[PDB]
């Protein structure tokens, strides 16, 4: 009986988001305790394990399901969130195991907030197909209108992929397996100035029918590092 990935993994500055019906949130402290169920656990590689259905509970800034975690700057207080400036910076590995019939989950993201906590847009959003990883970084700070893309192609169901996430100075560094591609979303928008940002990593599943299925994604690593300084990659 392998310990809760709350326990193998440092989630001291995560929250986890369920697709319970309710759209339960654990805890921080709770998931030092060693939360783990059917949505959230242990597998016998040791990968801290997401599972999702379709048919799960969705909230009112999630448009699917979603086991995943939510980076807690604050691990009592969601309004703490991080800004455009300086290097922030989250490195993961894992692999994607099952697909909803979508085909097509997020595995990763930053969000925007709000200073109030109140949502804003989705900024990087790590979608991930059978066959090709696609970090897409949205255009407008309004959450209107569409994402750039950045396609990594070659990146199979079951293939261990090795990701990192990074802002600095309101420039987006999006990389998979040693590609990197950036996106200046503060150049392009001044109005991502005006937004805060907070992390997110495990099974956000792009599928809300009833027939959809379920996903599994899983992870080896998950690190994420803050600073006021400028580095660039």
């Amino acid at each position: 009986p392998a310990a809760a990935p709350g326990k193998n993994f440092d989630l001291s500055h995560w929250k986890l988001q369920l697709p319970d019906a309710n759209t339960t949130e654990i805890s921080s402290a709770n998931l030092g305790l060693g939360y783990t169920s059917q949505y959230f656990y242990t597998d016998t590689d040791g990968a801290m394990t997401f599972w999702a259905p379709t048919t799960g509970g969705t909230t009112a800034n999630s448009s699917y399901p979603r086991s995943e975690l939510r980076e807690m700057l604050d691990p009592s207080n969601s309004k703490v969130n991080w800004g455009w400036q300086g290097t922030h910076t989250m490195k993961l590995s894992g692999k994607t195991v099952q697909l909803p019939s979508s085909g097509k989950i997020i595995v990763a993201q930053i969000h925007g907030i709000m200073d109030d906590g109140t949502n804003a847009p989705p900024l990087v959003k790590a979608v991930f197909q059978d066959g090709q990883l696609d970090m897409q970084v949205k255009q407008n700070s309004d959450g209107t209108g569409s994402d750039v893309h950045n396609y990594f192609t070659g990146i199979k169901l079951g293939d261990l992929y090795n990701m990192e996430i990074r802002v600095t100075d309101g420039v987006a560094y999006v990389t998979m397996n040693g590609d990197t591609r950036s996106v200046d979303f503060v150049g392009k928008d001044a109005g991502w100035k005006n937004l805060k940002y907070y992390f997110k990593a495990g099974n956000y599943v792009q599928d809300n029918t009833s027939t959809g299925g379920s996903a599994i994604a899983k992870l080896y690593s998950l690190s994420v590092s803050h600073s006021n300084l400028e580095h660039h990659h």
